């Protein structure tokens, strides 16, 4: 989740 969300930005 951490990486996935960071990717969005």
């Amino acid at each position: 989740l951490a990486a996935a969300m960071a990717q969005a930005l």
